[PDB]
């Protein structure tokens, strides 16, 4: 088996989520020995003029998606120039979302008591100054919301809107329409469960942007509050005039502090475009070989 070698420092999780990611994919579909240096906080992983794959152990190892099309380095993008998809994830997706009591066991795993007819959303991301006008949407809506918040940096803008103590792993308080709920750190692959199971995934960064398109629902995006509009410019192609402004006033406003209440309903009104639109998007970017294919590949024919 070949030898690879990936090392990942740190601002936090994303560097190691993307690294982590890759390690086991080129272990388990394409059996390389691969070795993950990281240098900071399902296996089979070992954790310039004119990634490390050769083999060399010695202690001074120096023995030697987001223009991004120009740069073929990192080479991730969304079009022929990909992103990280293992080869069972669709698969294992529609299992999951075809069957009531998978759906029923993981929730209720996760100390959830779903609440009957609400909207599942998932929220996971940075410090966002409009949090507040969302959650102020939601529970005035006429209609319930059951938020699911995993722990990070969005406990704590939710707790200033909340108004009451500190929020930790456990806490669920209803508002109105909406329930919050604070989630654990489980793992990677719960994560997905989780964006799976919700009608509405909000995520940030750079894997779980695109793991939640995986999940194939609707989503939103935080991007480390430029590249956006370039995402949304692939993102919006079929939308009707109606669906396609009321997406880009949702991840706008997410993004460049425009009223979150407004666009959220706005967004709403065009829930079934939105749901077929958030499916097709998944789709079409599967049929593109994955990145851990474009790696191996690109060096079986050297270059
Ligand atoms: C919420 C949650 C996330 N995760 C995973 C999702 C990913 O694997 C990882 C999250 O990383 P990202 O999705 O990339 O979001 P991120 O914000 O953590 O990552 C980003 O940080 C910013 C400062 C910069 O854009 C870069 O540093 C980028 O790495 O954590 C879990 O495994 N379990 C969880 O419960």
């Amino acid at each position: 088996k070949a030898t690879w070698d990936i090392f990942c420092s740190v601002d936090n999780y994303g560097d190691i989520g993307v690294t982590w990611r890759l390690a086991r994919q080129l272990v388990a579909e394409h059996g390389l020995a691969v070795r993950l240096w990281v240098d900071d906080l399902a296996d089979a992983t070992a954790a310039a003029w004119l990634g490390a794959f050769c083999q060399l152990p010695a202690a001074y190892v120096e023995a030697m998606p987001s223009n991004g099309l120009r740069k073929v380095f990192f080479f991730p993008g969304f079009t022929d120039k990909g992103l990280l998809r293992e080869g069972s994830l669709l698969a294992r997706r529609d299992g999951f979302q075809q069957s009531a009591e998978a759906r029923r066991a993981f929730l209720q795993g996760l100390g959830v008591d779903l609440v009957p007819g609400a909207l599942l959303i998932s929220l996971f991301a940075y410090e966002n100054p409009q949090l507040g006008n969302w959650l102020d949407a939601l529970a005035t809506a006429d209609q319930p919301c059951h938020l699911l918040v995993p722990q990070g940096r969005v406990v704590a803008g939710l707790s200033q809107w909340l108004g009451e103590g500190p929020l930790h792993v456990g806490d669920v308080r209803t508002r109105g329409a909406l329930t919050v709920q604070v989630l654990p750190f489980v793992s990677q692959d719960d994560f997905d469960r989780l964006l799976w199971s919700c009608d509405f995934n909000a995520v940030r960064g750079e894997d779980s942007f695109v793991r939640a398109q995986w999940a194939g629902q609707p989503m939103l995006w935080h991007i480390y509050v430029e590249k956006l509009e370039a995402f949304l410019a692939h993102y919006r192609c079929g939308l009707s005039d109606d669906a396609d402004a009321a997406l880009l006033g949702l991840w706008r406003a997410w993004n460049m502090d425009f009223d979150m209440g407004q666009a959220w309903r706005a967004a709403r009104q065009h829930w079934p475009e939105l749901q077929q639109h958030a499916r097709l998007w998944g789709a079409r970017q599967a049929a593109q070989p994955d990145l851990a294919t474009a790696l191996v590949h690109f060096y079986r024919n050297s270059l």
